[PDB]
């Protein structure tokens, strides 16, 4: 039983960059920043017409705007497009 | 007849975790501490698919993102997740 | 023919509060200051489930919590809440 | 391959206004400043009623309430209106 005010699959990271293309078959690609120093390229789960896609990309826009460090899981396997699915996102005051 | 610019089941609280899991049963799990030091783990009254939804859950992110204190209402009963659903958040400038 | 950098029924205006209350006939209440001193409680145009009054409500929320001047207009009656109804918004760099 | 945290059609602007108008065959006018001192109004390619339309509404927002230069890309025409279309806009931390 913590401090009320303290907090507590999940890897922690900086959202860097979002390209928002809804003409094109990604859709929104957004890159990522681990703690560890690598860098990597990533799909939203779910469709940007679903709103649960537009759940998970604002809470990821609003982590870049605010430069916060945030927590992600992803589906786990690389699709047809070369990159993992975000299905997760835990941010903190 | 209050100041122009002064403003005035609503208490008092930061919001200050939210977890955003639409392949789960929560959905988005929000941490809120209210002023008196209690910590609460709560849920939004409804679905997120639903524009509703949306609406609370933006107001509660902006809220956590810009560090501010808001009053919230809830339902009033711990559901079969172990949680109160929030149903009304007010923020002021 | 303006400095490229130089913007430009709308009055100018403070969003100093907003209470999100979908399970009400109000919806969502919007507390203004206008910049001649009066305060105003005012509704939106288009319900919160309609995406044109999710637009609405997104950019008064931005205003509201950068703290900036904008320009709105209404449709100029007040209606059986007693309140009118903001049917555009401006807002600027 | 350059460092993990530098990233790296689409011109860099900055996003000036935004003028939010959903009664009006515009919906939503962009004023955008080019980085060669050009200013320009635009259009969003997808009806606000739109998923699609609401996510390019939603960057070109925080890019103008961050105070951040993007990069856009349009269709290519000016249509019956006098503006060319927003298609795909980037942002990065």
């Amino acid at each position: 039983d913590m401090h009320p005010s303290l907090i507590k699959m999940l890897r922690s990271c900086k959202i860097i960059a979002m390209k928002v293309m809804p003409d094109k078959v990604m859709q929104v690609m957004v890159t990522v920043l681990m703690h560890d120093g690598v860098c990597e390229e990533m799909l939203l789960k779910w469709n940007l017409l679903d709103n649960r896609g537009m759940a998970i990309y604002k809470v990821l826009m609003e982590a870049l705007c605010a430069k916060k460090d945030v927590k992600i899981s992803t589906v786990g396997k690389v699709g047809p497009l070369g990159c993992d699915y975000i299905n997760c996102v835990e941010i903190s005051m």
